């Protein structure tokens, strides 16, 4: 009944892209790809990760937190990858074209529901 913090980064990359702004709404892509692992990680209950945790995590925890989220769907690790892409080559890098962006950003729109999912 009220959006996780998943949804509101994705709606905040859906508006960026809308505007065009390609770097801002593959970096809102990202972050929203970020809390749908840490959500999920909190769902399956992955202690492992999470005692790992010393704000934002490390990019190798949600990496590892990926695959080992690999057992409850085995598309989450390749979802991720997408995330990840956005945010080197998209944010950091600056060479993704739209046709691309959109491309990436909607395996994150199925990470995205799958964390809303785990939830209810």
């Amino acid at each position: 009944s009220i959006s996780t913090s998943a949804e509101v980064y994705y709606e905040e990359a859906e508006e960026f892209l809308s505007k065009g702004d390609l770097v801002q709404a593959c970096e809102k892509y990202y972050k929203a790809a970020e809390e749908a692992i840490k959500l999920l990680v909190i769902e399956n209950n992955l202690k492992e990760i999470t005692n790992n945790v010393k704000g934002r995590w490390k990019s190798e925890n949600l990496f590892k937190a990926s695959k080992l989220l690999r057992s409850n769907n085995t598309e989450i690790p390749i979802l991720w990858k997408s995330a990840w892409t956005l945010h080197v080559e998209g944010f950091h890098e600056l060479s993704l074209n739209e046709k691309e962006v959109k491309k990436l950003k909607e395996d994150v729109r199925k990470l995205v529901i799958f964390a809303v999912n785990s939830l209810e």
